[PDB]
């Protein structure tokens, strides 16, 4: 997370850190509760390759990595069809857990949006994670859970940026119909906070309506946080997770 | 380059080597002289993003990198409007030169395929580079030119095999139609590679057929590396470069 | 620490970790509390350079670091005149803190030998710390403080050690009188627990032997870890430090 | 070298560069031809510990490291019995050639100076080799043979320069007897360069002074470069070197 700070202990009971096996289970991408046994994330961080789910595990809410962990086991990983890169798109996966999770108010799922959900341009959203705090800057140990506000951009503007500086013809698409952008210069998700969730509270209830997914670096000039749109695959995430 | 050896002086005229100011001129991606005045390289080399031209020279045929070099700064670079990422496609670009090169039999141009060539399997192409000589291993000093011998696999059958192992549907296409598979997990391009020639001898004249795009990685089981297929590009080509 | 493992909560009151400013502040050495306003370490942690005493802080017995961290700053740091490199000896040196630490029985001092105590083979000695846990191999997050049992070597024997595939002459001394020597090719010291303790049990009471200084590499074949000998250094340590 | 030049082709016919084997033939420490039989180097380019001869070559004066590579195997490793590190001192070594080379006017020997020589403070001397341009600055290809001229320094100033900004005792060596300093701010041997030559020409006949040892860094305030001195152990060179 670029720009942001540490967030309080009651927020963000959604978050969870994906680990991998080696020398420790570190923390590679972010992911949500959504549903007792499911968690979303991005394709890209467990794909397109396929992976040993012996050396995966989840890690619910934390406020610090490592510090308390208990590590949970995965039974399926689902990785969208149409994935092979995050610039082509279809970059989300469902990571099936091997037992449902016992939920709390500090440990709960997130609510997905209805279809027709319009997060409008400007809307206030927040992006979680224990990524980078700047182009490679690592999180610094103990490793706490950061935040960091970001408005929502419309894709035509959040495309037309990305072709400021480029030599790619205006109209070829570099943010596609299922991304959506947020962040600026000062505010971003960053390498490590893939797969995590953006969130906007609407109406007074927390939707998720993103997946970290890409950028050209981290809060770099006319260059903003791309994330899967998740409304877009609502009936795939249907087609695996109970509504 | 992965396999092969070091090329013999009289051989691959055309080849040069793109290079980038730093605290010296390093080389970072081939390219070829298609005219006097002329490179055709990978747009992923230069782009998508607009780079300082000043930052950019341009070393002819040389044996050994940094020995002798005589670098030539560029006017203009050229970069196909579709391109963004390798992985979509339109991996190509040019570069024009200040100055038209003399040319010689030691320093020549090479032939581009008329658009109905196909390079099928079997054809005898060679690539060519100063690129890593396997993942993650540098070329060491003196840096020769090398060359490999690669044989072509057909669009389908490779475009097949980048399926194996990964989660992407098989009826989601990896491999494009814009593209070129050749090599095995003995004789590939590599990093460093990118942007140079691939070269098939069709009726005693030697031809493009690919310029160095990416895979993944360098010579590893069922994935052949991939190059942009020149054919495909002849119109734009001939937008800039005279006939 | 090489071998061993993660200690018990109730042992070792006295360890410290030294901290340098940065982007974090980050561990590079390791210390013992002898007086609760003085701190013993090893003087290659801070010298044979004068440095910034603002960007120094140490962290009283932490089971992890930085996840509870309570800082403290410097007031003097005192080096071994006798010091320039931990080969030539003298690897000694004092912190004093700018107030006194409350004790209690998680947190206090060390007891210091007799001079007249020589630590033979056969004694039960320990070294602890938070430093790598093999050659080049980093602990891992949550970084534990690790102990290890060492067994001590004559000096003489360990020297000898010292020479085995040296070209050094044998009656050239390199494991001098004033250092310590213990460990073997399953446990040992390593970088990061410089500074650190080596205690031995002696008639009931916990006494620190040694100071964690060098050794070439890390539980390499007759290579021991080698240790400041703290009898020998007592006199300079009660020219600052109270009685 | 920090803040020299590229050298003519003419000048430093004595100058080698030792080579390990790996990937390449890697330069890792200079030496100078004292005999056409015999090299002088630094002992901790090949020390304290027994290396394997097999895996070491020699390789005669060069314009550019590796473009014209001729490698001569080694008979013989003779490293001083006294070494042990180079703050200690006694850092120097022969390397015995399997044959003599054949002189030219291009590739010949430097002369030692005579057991009276002393090279007074002040005087212009010379330090050549392939070394870093300044800390942590590698010579960047094609890897030209460098020169920096620099004044001869008194141990006594050097020493106490060595002094400034540390906490060694000012009566306490750190420049001992056996070594010999030279160079400032804006010129210095580096690393790579140890075990090359420090050469001074005196009443028009150059003598080599030093031999490349070490120093605080490269080119640092009041930190020198430091070298053995020839003069000293002459006898030791004349015990295997014919006259
Ligand atoms: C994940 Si990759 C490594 O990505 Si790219 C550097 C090619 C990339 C393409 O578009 C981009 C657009 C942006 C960024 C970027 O800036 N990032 C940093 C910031 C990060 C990020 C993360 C989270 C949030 C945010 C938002 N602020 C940003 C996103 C990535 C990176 C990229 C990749 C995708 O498909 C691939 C397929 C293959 C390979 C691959 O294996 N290689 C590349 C090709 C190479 C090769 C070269 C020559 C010849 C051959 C033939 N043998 C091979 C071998 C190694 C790599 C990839
Ligand atoms: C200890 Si240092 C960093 O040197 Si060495 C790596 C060659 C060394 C000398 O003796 C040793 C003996 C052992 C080990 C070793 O193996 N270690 C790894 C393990 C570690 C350790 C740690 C804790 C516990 C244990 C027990 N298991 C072990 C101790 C170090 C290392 C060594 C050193 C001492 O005094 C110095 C003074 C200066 C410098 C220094 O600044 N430089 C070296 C010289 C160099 C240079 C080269 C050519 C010309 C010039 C002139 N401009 C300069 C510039 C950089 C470095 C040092
Ligand atoms: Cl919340
Ligand atoms: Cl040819
Ligand atoms: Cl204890
Ligand atoms: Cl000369």
């Amino acid at each position: 997370i670029v720009g942001g700070q540490e967030a309080p202990r009651s927020k963000w009971p959604w978050q969870v850190s994906l680990r991998v096996h080696g020398p420790y289970w570190m923390h590679f991408c972010g992911g949500s509760l959504i549903h007792p046994q499911w968690v979303l994330t991005a394709a890209h961080c467990v794909g397109p390759d396929v992976k040993d789910l012996a050396a995966l595990r989840v890690q619910l809410r934390e406020q610090h990595l490592y510090y308390q962990d208990q590590l949970l086991p995965v039974s399926r990983i689902i990785v969208h069809p149409q994935f092979y890169t995050a610039q082509i798109g279809a970059d989300i996966a469902l990571l099936e857990l091997e037992e449902p999770v016992k939920v709390s108010s500090h440990v709960h799922t997130v609510t997905l949006p209805p279809a027709s959900e319009t997060f409008p341009p400007g809307m206030p959203c927040w992006v979680t994670g224990w990524g980078d705090v700047d182009n490679d800057e690592r999180l610094p140990p103990p490793f706490p859970l950061k935040q960091v506000k970001v408005p929502i951009m419309e894709n035509h503007i959040c495309d037309a940026k990305y072709h400021l500086g480029a030599y790619t013809g205006d109209d070829v698409r570099i943010v596609r119909d299922d991304m959506l952008c947020a962040g600026n210069t000062r505010r971003d998700s960053c390498q490590g906070d893939s797969g995590g969730p953006l969130v906007c509270k609407v109406n007074g209830t927390w939707l998720q309506a993103g997946v970290v997914s890409w950028g050209e670096g981290c809060a770099q000039p006319n260059r903003p946080g791309i994330y899967t749109r998740v409304t877009y695959y609502l009936d795939w995430i249907h087609h695996y997770v109970p509504k």
